[PDB]
């Protein structure tokens, strides 16, 4: 351990995705990534990458002819689909030396919808794609950051303010963007950033996750998910509807949708309606939709919860690999 | 040099207009002032500013009347910005900033055009610019400062955050005397000024994606705190927005609101480091919809000689990139704002 | 009678709630009111409300410690459910002595969707719980209004303009706010502000209520509704459909729907499709949703049409006590 | 006392400018013009204004050339509102308001700012304050009408419309010796001014929603007809807004729309009765969009001595609460509008 | 054929109406009018059109007793309903002695969505009721225009310009309005403005019209169009479904839309997304339609896909009559 | 007469303001110019106009030290518009207008208000008016340039285009010295003028739908090239706009948007042919929502004696109409533009 931290802005895109800056190489090629909880491998598209795919034309790609620190691999990769290399990488005035995926098979689903250019895997190294050592445990490697830890604060979208969109801090975590103190819980198995879940109530009832459940925090996706079954019975309770692709309320009676907690470590943690319905909108005449979605994750992970970004705007969250466990603190 | 360091809070008005408060006079009059390396007088307005500037009907008046302070001086000057312009006299008195007092001469401003004053929510103006710059020749605040032998390094320091709806967001910071690590991290890059007097560097290239498309041969950027936003001349700037898509309106640059987060990379070769912003570093959005428009922080700027043709680097770039002025060396840093 | 009229301006929120304000107590505490000729009681929300009910937290609450003309009753109540008070109520300059309900039991649905804090009842005794005098029985009672009558006005809505959202005149009716004269329907029995349909046609027939049916005139209820097989068959003949919540057409097409006729007392009340559908848009890419929904009222006052909001904005309604008729003029 | 009452009938442009008709000179040149209380002064735009003046080229201007009954003075003045000043010269001509008519002193106003001016719908104004406040000591016209003895009361009321998009709304209604029994209902309630010269009575509180946060220890209130707004001291005003969960923007206040309707009421307690407004009387509700602002109808004033500091109740107020001034007995009376 | 060309300027209503005006009668009354190449007739609603048609309370009537180059025919029609008459009509500074319906039955389906008044048919005599010589004939037959050709430019609708809505030229084509060179496809036989199409590929893979089948070119539908069958099929392929009226997509998810190409003479005419999808929005919280519909066009002209606005918008069309061949050009 | 004809182009700035490049002095200072025939003065912004202008600041400024063809003459003028004034002095140069270069006097404008002229893209004005109404008896430009005889006829000829978001699309087009037949159809149709001296001539009446409701018995109309609307009195446009149904705001009328489609056609008739502009062609149609205004391009404008009372065509009407202008007739031509 050392004394410093670092930190990365992220730009909020709608809610659903949120991303920053790193940097590919020398000289540095400028990234936008999202930061992943739910992955292990770091990616980014290659300038190899066909414009077959319209995905590949959309986005940033990384030319290893133009970096004198480009070391070549190849060994094939499926994470998006290409092949290993190794580059230094830029992250907020960090710099490590790391193996990641140049792509150069890049389907229109679902990245022709990412704002982002690619991929810093935040899991761990049982999860990676060719067991590449993961940029985290390269940085904890050089002994420079104050604690094994690093933390999300994902701000809500404003159209009023030019605001953070959300910060990931590497090293501790800013207590500018929390308020009280942090309670953790531990991971069932290191590995994998998934908790323990006692509980999922809405308002006055625990109906779901009776007998216990498993909860991933995922930094990577949108939303609130559990089962296609247990989201089911979760909107049938909400009185939330499927419209067709997603559930919908009356915008009207968003405000009077119970409050759902979910049960972790002994706390409840509970969001308002205000916390997992998008009000676009208020009107009698006008549906709104929710943060929280069906996903049905295969094994070995799932099936599983993931609490994800809807989650993380209420809770700040504190991955802590010194001691495996997730910290939450609210806000702010 | 001494051993103190001093710093000032900057409220953050709509990421165009940051500034702090300064007090002048005894007892103090405080008058909230834009810090602006792009210049070197100080000027608030003057109570004895004809009401019929409304902008004097809703701003701050100094008044010398309320001062045991103030030394007359009387001097006529005019203070042109690349925006407007004011007019007054000078006057000397007491002003306070950050905890530091210093005797300064300022203009006492008699003369504010309601555009573009009336959409200031500043007062005044603390031109943090060289004296070779200063109108009248008047010393400049930092130089006074510097004299008083009080400060750690002849150097001076901006932090501008993102705007907030919170409150207990700060909306940037200056320090006077070195720099605050809590808002900055990687090393500060270094890049010589031109020249002693402005605040202005050499730059390299401007890349807007994937091109070099502009500045080829080796441009200007001058540093400046006092400016909203990064601006070229009206040639680079027509160019640089035809790569972008966006349309020209009498005073800005726009695209359709939907098209804002996919618009491409800027970069500015500094020293030898690519700086570098997203589209939601420049881009005010404010709305996903095709049906509005969302307004660049990139303007057409055509600053006249002897200091221009020259880019300015301003709000829009320092939000990225922590500041630091440096007097003694006769350089600019530049680190990663955090 | 005396020759006194007193008025209170409405709010108008989204053109569905309607409200305004009345003072219970020495001094007045100030509430928001929906005048309702669909209820018979007074009420407004407690001080010993709890904050369990989250309604009770986001509305104003009476506190009859407050006020030194409050005398205490106890005697419960199910309107909402709470206990029987007194006090003095003023309404437009009017101050009464009024027996209310104070309701401590309040759940979030509906009165969570109330921008209103209350009700005060503008229905007869006949329907009061506890036989309660209703409010206008005992101003009537003090000879200072003009006619034993009450009127509204329902003002549309507006975006550019701060207009006035409605008015109810105790003791006459406003002439500002209606052209041309009133006819009367005369009640089917008192006790109920209900009358007789003679039929409710669309355009170029009379589809429904032939052979009579019932018309409950009622300034709480927010649309014009019909029972659920009325309601059905109504939106067959306009092509609107069931979106999920509500029945909607295309925006587009809403000016092209028929008008809808209703027959009461030998004449026929028109609207058009601008009186019925929210153009909340006007695009071919757009649903609409109209002012017209199904509700099924229970005996013995149903099954029974209620005209409410939808149908007072078209026509000004007087309320006729003396003479157990309902008076309607066009507008204005 | 006489035994006449004359209405003039007001326009509401927008819920923030409500004027009447007058006519001066002979024959009659006709202008658009605000009656206020809050100033003691008769003017309108001048012919002599340069038309340099925009706020000229856009307004009916008094021409002394084109009437025979003009008496020339061409005493200097300056006249200063909270929001503009103007600026110009005596004169005295016929003055017909409701069919009163009236030999008056007025200011023909040769300088006529932008900003406010060209956003002003009327001409002129009619100050319906006391010749104590009077610029120039000049008569003002209220004065001048008592004088002519046909009057049936010293007194004047005011009744300020809600807005509408229907062309037979009345906009407002001033009633000069009397009040319009149409536009109240219930009793008028009775505060005395502080003191004679002003129309300005002692506040003993300002609550919002279930808290008397403001006032507490008693205040000032100006009945100002000429204010569009409730304004209060700019200390009192953050706080205020603060409760409200408002957003402060340069020149107002605002919520987001969709939390609007919800916001709490606002009591002022003026002579022993309690003077409440709801949200819908100080919103203007423009949309109830979270994703647009909506601007309050209460501003930040800070309003000099003497008369100040004091919280000036405008037309959100009045629209609510019809409002007699009473000259005999020096008295402002409140009845609820109709 | 002449030197002449004339121009007549269109009105973009919402993507889904284009309209300019000519004039009637001596001297000239003016009306709104769809220029169709789906229909051979040209008429407008008459002032004997009863007011009971609330059609014909919202359109320009013509007045024939204003008319002193009117003359009688009074010869039924049924277009719309009601009888031929003959007048000089202006069109882009072209004047014609011409015979069109006057339309008196004019039911409120469709033509109350209507924010034209009229029609000018410019299909062929074989289609026209009464065989009325169409107009284009009859300004062929006046030996002025430079080729026997007319072209259609549709354009974009924009909320942030007032631009134009589009153009058709008589007598040739505007290079302003298209790019490169016009590809010709021949007429399958005289009389109706349908060309062969020999497939509709969705991104990678011809799914439809494969062995063939029948394209209409028509200025007149605001659509692309097929049978109820082909659409379904299309938008199955697409991951769009049917709203209620209409087919969507959430509005993020059409950018990631396959492109659709038209085999027309040998060539790919291809639509990207953007092209066929009303970006309405962009968000992932809303709905967005498709500008291609089902239409069931029964015979003899189909079953038959329609090439409609949302082609036309894509490529500036020429219609050659000189050679009963339909060219395209890209945009512009 | 000669065998020239001359073109200049126009860019079209949002539908309001059309104006074209001219060039002044040695070497040619570049000014853009709006060609108007409602007033007979070439102007443009001086370098010795004031920075306290902020006009001056955001604007091209001629510079006669920078002119070695420049004379001076320095007689003083004041121009007056309908919508603003300038101030300033005479001076002579050469002017290059489309290839023309001319001789010619111009006013070197040094009073320039902010209100309206930061709102203007345009820098100055070319007056295509006749000497009859110029200030200063200045000799117009036209006339300098049939002075020279290269001109083919002594007319010149306007067309106006649609706005567009395409950068290919052109804004307008002048042509001197005849018309070009690629941007009208049809056969010009000729009204003369009421007299020589003012581009003004007979309107025979105004219909709005299905009503001759406006200048029944014959009226003026002023066909104005610098006026970006049709406009008529206050008294007539309250009458055209009660028929529309159309709100009336500071500055303009609007109609919610949702309406604006289906607003009835108005006609007027000039010369014997009626001139129909449908709701497309005078409604700026920038959404089809309820909850939104729209404007229209009619406003009320009183035209003060000897010109007015006058209707005026300016844009609105002249983007459905070419528009030539007859020196050697004293008529005005209208063809379809195309
Ligand atoms: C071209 C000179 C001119 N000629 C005529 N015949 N009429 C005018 N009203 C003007 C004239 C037009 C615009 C301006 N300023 C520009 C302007 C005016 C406005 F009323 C609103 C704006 F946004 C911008 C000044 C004078």
């Amino acid at each position: 351990l050392g004394n410093t931290t670092s930190s990365v802005i992220l730009t909020n895109y709608m809610d659903t995705q949120y991303y920053g800056e790193i940097g590919i190489g020398t000289p540095p090629q400028t990234f936008k990534v999202v930061f992943d909880t739910g992955s292990s491998n770091v990616w980014v598209p290659s300038s190899k990458c066909s414009r077959l795919y319209t995905a590949c034309v959309y986005h940033k790609l990384f030319d290893a002819s133009d970096s004198s620190s480009y070391k070549h691999n190849g060994t094939e990769l499926t994470l998006v689909s290409g092949f290993l290399s190794q580059d230094i990488i830029t992250v907020g005035g960090i710099t490590v030396t790391q193996m990641f995926g140049e792509v150069t098979e890049m389907p229109a689903l679902p990245f022709m919808l990412a704002e982002f250019d690619g991929v810093v895997g935040m899991g761990f190294i049982e999860q990676a794609i060719g067991r590449v050592t993961p940029i985290f445990d390269n940085i904890i490697s050089q002994g420079v950051l104050k604690e094994d830890v690093f933390s999300f604060y994902y701000n809500r979208d404003s159209e009023n303010s030019q605001s953070l969109g959300g910060q990931i801090v590497l090293g501790g975590s800013d207590p500018q963007h929390y308020e009280g103190n942090f309670h953790y819980i531990n991971l069932i198995k290191t590995g994998v950033w998934q908790i323990q879940m006692k509980g999922v109530s809405v308002g006055s009832s625990t109906l779901l996750c009776e007998d216990g459940c498993l909860a991933l925090v995922d930094t990577g996706a949108s939303y609130i998910s559990g089962s296609t079954s247990s989201i089911e019975k979760l909107m049938e309770a909400l009185g939330a509807k499927k419209r067709l692709f997603d559930y919908v309320v009356k915008c009207n009676e968003g405000p009077t949708l119970p409050d759902i907690s979910f049960h972790l470590g002994g706390k409840e943690y509970t969001l308002t309606s205000a916390d997992y319905v998008f009000q676009e909108s208020y009107s009698s005449k006008k549906l709104c939709t929710l943060a929280i979605h069906a996903m049905d994750i295969p094994p070995p992970t799932g099936p599983t919860w993931a609490l994800g970004a809807t989650f993380i705007r209420k809770f700040y969250t504190e991955f802590d690999r010194r001691n495996n466990r997730i910290g939450f603190a609210l806000a702010r």
